[PDB]
């Protein structure tokens, strides 16, 4: 299976730049951005804007056993990049 690094740029004000990518095996770069958003939402973090410029395609590269089965059952799975220590 082959991970699709959607790097992910979203902006908070003043807690921090919201550097993640996202896992993804979809290969749509508005899903990228939707899935993003969704995410967004869920966790609370919505108050930011989405645009093609925030929407970045790093690459696909090999896919360890861990994010194949989170991909597999949610269709997606972001990683915290940047904000993380």
């Amino acid at each position: 299976m082959q991970i699709h690094v959607y790097d992910t740029y979203v902006k908070a004000k003043d807690g921090h730049v919201m550097h993640f990518d996202v896992f993804t095996d979809v290969r749509d770069d508005k899903k990228a951005i939707e899935f993003a958003k969704q995410w967004l939402s869920s966790i609370g973090e919505e108050g930011a804007t989405v645009t093609s410029e925030e929407c970045r395609f790093c690459h696909s590269e090999k896919a360890p056993d861990e994010v194949i089965e989170a991909i597999k059952q949610n269709g997606y799975f972001i990683y915290k990049m940047e904000g993380c220590n």
